[PDB]
């Protein structure tokens, strides 16, 4: 089987929630990521795929950012990045982040497959590895998880 579409329902302990859609018509092509997230503070919020689709214990059970190539944290456009580094979503004045992303590193098939893994929206902006500290090189200093969910097959 080869997934062409995926979906992730994001939920948390507070007001943050949303639906994220993934589309990839070609196995060797980019993934379109689109949807909306509500209940956010206005501004930038870190947006990452973590390694495991698990919250057995909590944040640790989702593991670090998905990182099959053993690289350091960066932005989605950087050559040096984790596969799960999708950068930041932007929330407007009403707390709605309209997500519109095209990425060529994540995939719905193969070694970079994100199906069965966890998508997370964070409290703070992702510094893209440019924060000048150790945490920047791992998480981008995006802080706590406001909402998460496991990425499932949709088509
Ligand atoms: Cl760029
Ligand atoms: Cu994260
Ligand atoms: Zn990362």
């Amino acid at each position: 089987f080869m997934a062409t579409k995926a979906v992730c329902v994001l939920k948390g302990d507070g007001p943050v929630q949303g639906i994220i859609n993934f589309e990839q018509k070609e196995s060797n092509g980019p993934v379109k990521v689109w949807g909306s997230i509500k209940g956010l503070t206005e501004g930038l919020h870190g947006f990452h795929v973590h390694e495991f689709g698990d919250n057995t214990a909590g944040d640790t059970s989702a593991g670090p950012h998905f990182n099959p190539l053993s690289r350091k944290h960066g932005g989605p456009k950087d050559e040096e990045r984790h596969v799960g580094d999708l950068g930041n979503v932007t929330a407007d004045k009403d707390g709605v982040a309209d997500v519109s992303i095209e990425d060529s590193v994540i995939s719905l098939s193969g070694d970079h497959c994100i199906i069965g893994r966890t998508l997370v929206v964070h409290e703070k902006a992702d510094d893209l590895g440019k924060g000048g500290n150790e945490e920047s090189t791992k998480t981008g200093n995006a802080g706590s998880r406001l909402a998460d969910g496991v990425i499932g097959i949709a088509q």
